[PDB]
C-alpha cells in the first residue's frame, strides 16, 4: 500500500537521545538530538522512509514479566504493534531475538563498573569480596538479566547479594544510578554498559570513572517486529553506515567531541 | 527429509583451525583443533546436527571477481552449494550479506597494524606519510576491500600506494604476511585483523607487535546460504553461547592460555 510514516520508539538516554535545550515546549522530531537521532535520520534516508520519533511510554528498555508474561519497554512497543522500529541503545539478547528482529550491531559494548573517584574497587571480583560498598544495576534491562542468569562464580555471588539487598540496589534510570554513585561518598558502585560509563566519565562534574575490564561483550541493534519487511533494508543500512565510517564519526561526535573533562 | 550430515567449510588459520601435530596422515574431524573447531562442536550440539569439517579448496575467505562475477573462497562454497555452513573468522560485510546469511557476530575485531619490534611506526597516519616501510594486506578478503573502498583521506592514500606498489605488497595467507614482517628487518608492516595480530604477538619468536588503535570495528559471523533454514537455529545458538560465557572461554583458551611469550 501507500507509504506510511514509520513510528520509531526510542528512550531518553544520553547521549543517544536528549531533549534539546529550550525545545521542551515545541513539537516534532527536531526537538531531539543525539547519536540515535542522527542514526535514525541516516537509516531513514538509506531505506527511504519518513518517520516520527517517540519516547517509550514506560521509560524502559524491555523485559518480560514472569507473572503476566507481558513485555514492557521498547520491546513491548514492537511486540504489541505500538511502534514499527526501535532505534536506541537496545542490547541484542537471546530472549529478545526470540520475539523481535535485530539488525547486525551498530555499536559494541560490555557491562562495566562505574565508581566515584577514589573508591577502592578495581574489579567485579573486588566488589564480590566485600560488603562496605553497595552495588546494583538498572531494572528491566539486559544488565540485570546478565547477573540473574550467570553461572560464573563471581557474578552469581554478586547476584545473590544484589537480589536481596535492602534498600534496593536497583535503579529506574541510568541518571538515577549515576546520581546515586555521585552522592554515595564512594559507598555505591553502578554496573552499567561501557558506552554510557565512558560518556559520563567525560561529563562535569568529572567525578566518576570506569574501572576494570568489561564483564562481557555484546552489541546494540536496531529492532523491528518479528517478520517485519523493514528488517532487511535496515540491516543492510547498518552495515553500509559502518563501512562508510559513519558510525565511528557519530561515536566521536557524541562522546569525545562533546567531552567536558 | 531425513537428517543429513552438514558440510562445514572453514579455513586453515591459527588459532581458529589448525592441523593437530601428527594427525596429517589421519582422517575425520578429529584431525583439527582450534577456536572454530570448538565453536563448530557447540553449534552442532545446540542445533542438533552431525557435521563434516572441510577446508576451503582455494584457501580464501571470499571475494567476487569483477570480470567473471564469480565468488571464490568460503563465500563461493556457500553461494554455489558446495557447503552448508561456514564456521570460520569470516567477516560480516555488506557485499557478503547481499549473497549469504550471517549470524550475529561471535567475535569483535578491527583492522590493525602488525610491525616487527622496533619499527618506527605508531599509526596508519604514520605509514601513510612515509615511503621507507612497505605495507599491505591479505588478498581476496575484507581488509583489502576496506582500503579499496575507503573515502577517508589517510586510508585512500594508503590504497593508492598499495594498489600500484611493486613488488606486490599483498599476500596469499596470514602466515605469508607474518613471515614477510619477520624477514623484512622492519621494512614491511602488515595490515590484518586485530584477533590474528594479537594471537601472533603471543607466539614465538615474539618479534612482532600490534601498534596503534584499530582502523575500524566489525565482527565475524557464522554464514549459511541465503534463505537456509539452518540460519535461525545457528543465530540463536551464537547468542546463547555468548551469554553463557562460552565464547569468552574459547577466546582465552586459544589466545592467552596458549601464550608463549
Ligand atoms: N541497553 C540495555 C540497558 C541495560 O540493562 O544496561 C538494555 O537494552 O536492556
Ligand atoms: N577475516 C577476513 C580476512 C581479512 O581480509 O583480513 C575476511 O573474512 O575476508
Ligand atoms: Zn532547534
Ligand atoms: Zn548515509
Ligand atoms: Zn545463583
Ligand atoms: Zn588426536
Ligand atoms: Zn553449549
Ligand atoms: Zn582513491
Amino acid at each position: 500500500g501507500a507509504n506510511k510514516t514509520v513510528v520509531v520508539t526510542t528512550i531518553l538516554e544520553s547521549p543517544y537521545v536528549m531533549m534539546k535545550k529550550n525545545h521542551e515546549m515545541l513539537e516534532g522530531n527536531e526537538r531531539y538530538e543525539g547519536y540515535c537521532v542522527d542514526l535514525a535520520a541516516e537509516i531513514a534516508k538509506h531505506c527511504g522512509f519518513k518517520y516520527k520519533l517517540t519516547i517509550v511510554g514506560d521509560g524502559k528498555y524491555g523485559a518480560r514479566d514472569a507473572d503476566t508474561k507481558i513485555w514492557n519497554g521498547m520491546v513491548g512497543e514492537l511486540v504489541y504493534g505500538k511502534a514499527d522500529i526501535a532505534i536506541a541503545p537496545l542490547t541484542i539478547t537471546l530472549v529478545r531475538e526470540e520475539v523481535i528482529d535485530f539488525s547486525k550491531p551498530f555499536m559494541s559494548l560490555g557491562i562495566s563498573i562505574m565508581i566515584k573517584k577514589g573508591t577502592p574497587i578495581e574489579s567485579a571480583e573486588d566488589l564480590s569480596k566485600q560488603t562496605e560498598i553497595a552495588y546494583g544495576t538498572l531494572d528491566s534491562g539486559s544488565t540485570k538479566e546478565f547477573f540473574r542468569r550467570s553461572k560464573i562464580a563471581v557474578f552469581d555471588k554478586m547476584w545473590t547479594y544484589m537480589r536481596s539487598a535492602e534498600p534496593s540496589v536497583f535503579v529506574r534510570t541510568t541518571a538515577e544510578g549515576v546520581a546515586r554513585v555521585r552522592k554515595s561518598k564512594g559507598k555505591y558502585a553502578y554496573l552499567l554498559e561501557s558506552t554510557m560509563n565512558e560518556y559520563i566519565e567525560q561529563r562535569k562534574p568529572c567525578d566518576t570513572m570506569k574501572v576494570g575490564g568489561n564483564l562481557d561483550s555484546k552489541g546494540y541493534g536496531i529492532a523491528t517486529p518479528k517478520g517485519s519487511s523493514l528488517g532487511n533494508a535496515v540491516n543492510l543500512a547498518v552495515l553500509k553506515l559502518n563501512e562508510q565510517g559513519l558510525l565511528d564519526k557519530l561515536k566521536n561526535k557524541w562522546w569525545y567531541d562533546k567531552g567536558e573533562c
